[PDB]
């Protein structure tokens, strides 16, 4: 009786974003979770931006990775200061910052995560 | 005065793991968080358990993901019951319960990841 979820990626709506955003873990999966974990593969989003400036209540971690170091690079928007992330990378953006990445390179296989956390 | 990891992966020793599992979020990261996620790329682990079956004292996810779907492919044993399971696919272990996972196929850019949870 193993608990199993395959119905992913679940588009949940997220501030400014233009399309609902795919999220591989909820809040309320598994009776409760402290993370929900969105995002996806970024070969065919070099140059396009998922999303317009915005702002959680809540943390947000970037989990920037790619089968080899540097093969994904991202530039992170952080209240009007702008942060390139190199793949492997982790980066926090605290609730109540004005954030949005761009992709800047990206292979097959190159991966951003937004992990909200809980608080 | 972002705050930045990029000294990545980490390995930590996990009991029943051959070798050290590569971590990126760590419980002390950013002043503490509530998991902790480890994992990896599969296309070079085809054949390869990266564990002994094993037990954590918290609840641990796999999440298999991989760049078009059905693209991956696990075999997760869960105290004697094997299953197998294609990309995406996410999968609670209890804390406590006996287990390890053994990946059958993957293209490059294919990710298990397990997700300790606090
Ligand atoms: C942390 C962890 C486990 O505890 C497990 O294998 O159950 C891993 C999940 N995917 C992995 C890929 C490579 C190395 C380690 C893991
Ligand atoms: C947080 C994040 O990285 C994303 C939020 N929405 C996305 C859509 C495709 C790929 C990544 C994302
Ligand atoms: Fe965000
Ligand atoms: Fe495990």
């Amino acid at each position: 009786d193993a608990e199993i979820v395959t119905a992913l990626p679940v588009p949940l709506a997220v501030a400014g974003h233009h399309q609902p955003a795919p999220f591989y873990l909820t809040a309320d999966m598994f009776g409760g979770l402290p993370v929900q974990l969105a995002g996806g593969e970024l070969s065919k989003l070099v140059g396009k931006p998922v999303a317009a400036p915005h702002v959680h209540e809540v943390d947000e971690l970037y989990f920037l990775v790619s089968p080899e170091p540097g093969q994904a690079r991202i530039e992170v928007h952080l209240d009007g200061v702008r942060h390139e992330l190199v793949s492997p990378a982790v980066m926090r953006i605290p609730a109540g910052s004005e954030h949005c990445f761009l992709t800047l390179e990206a292979t097959v296989g190159s991966y951003c995560f937004g992990i909200l956390v809980g608080d």
